[PDB]
């Protein structure tokens, strides 16, 4: 005569139309921790970011913070702080992310590594000083880490004879706007010369 | 004296960003086929679509399927369909899917499945038929596949008695504008009194 259909659960691809990026997003990296090989699979079919791609990314992030300070008010205060120590962190932690990809053991294209740590630090000499001095021990950590970022590339053209022209100048005008917290770089990198 | 930063690929996270919904959604089923057992601990963090949400989802579909033929062409010809079949397909997918939730072993709910039945009839009646015969094998088969679903609910009513009022009048105007082809459950229906 006929089948009858039998009821059940919708299946998992149409429940998870209603889950937005973020939620698969969030959903998906709980895969990863039950299931750890997950890392590698998904590492191969999904290609990295374009140096420029990346460098946009920056931008974005404290073009954000840039226009979420307080409607008016002291953009040096801590109110006017509490409101982008959110976004702040955000462009810190995608600096934190970006930055190791372009060093060393990772990554031996010099030229490329280089090129990438002047931008990352231009990204830090935005960064917003505040009147409370707690506030900024982001900027000044940044300067610090990113001093022994370059620090480590400038190592990776030691031994290696000839050396290539240097970004003797670029040092410069990094460290003139970063006040000096970069010299253990500048000297290293002058140095090599 | 200090430490000196180590290069690395970047973190999972991070390489998600540059993935849409449809890359999340997409990697993410290929997760539940090498880990099976990804299904129940999905199933249970995300909550089903309201009653409401799956019948709002299925108008979209057929508004985009009805608002997607040629420009101004017989929307009965072949050509006019094979612009269509897409979205035609989507339509019934979702038709196959929401379907089986609402019926007999899964949902018990008698008053609340019929309920949703007759909406999913309304959504059949609205499909587009064509001059091309086999175009319309497809509005056929509905019609076929939903008599022997309303079949399955009604049959949940049987052995339980006491015969709560049945939807007489609502195959009545189903199977009307059906031309006929879901006799087999209104007899049914009004077998049931």
């Amino acid at each position: 005569a006929r089948q009858l259909p039998v009821g059940e659960q919708l299946p998992l691809s149409r429940l998870l139309q209603y889950s937005d990026k973020q939620q698969l997003f969030t959903i998906l990296l709980q895969c990863v921790e039950k299931h750890p090989d997950l890392a590698r699979d998904i590492r191969g079919i999904l290609p990295a970011p374009s140096m420029d791609t990346c460098v946009e990314t920056l931008r974005k992030l404290l073009i954000n913070l840039n226009d979420s300070f307080p409607y008016g008010g002291d953009k040096r205060g801590d109110y006017a702080f509490n409101r982008i120590r959110e976004k702040y962190m955000a462009v810190l932690h995608a600096l934190n992310d970006m930055v190791p990809c372009y060093l060393p053991p990772y990554s031996t294209c010099f030229e490329k590594n280089i090129t990438f740590l002047d931008a990352a630090t231009n990204v830090v000499h935005e960064l917003p000083e505040f009147h409370n001095p707690n506030h900024n021990v982001y900027k000044s950590q940044a300067y610090y880490e990113l001093t022994g970022a370059w620090l480590v590339v400038l190592r990776q053209l030691e031994d290696r004879p000839v050396v290539p022209l240097l970004p003797l100048e670029e040092l410069e005008e990094h460290n003139k706007t970063s006040q000096n917290r970069m010299e253990e770089a500048l000297n290293y990198l002058k140095q090599l010369q």
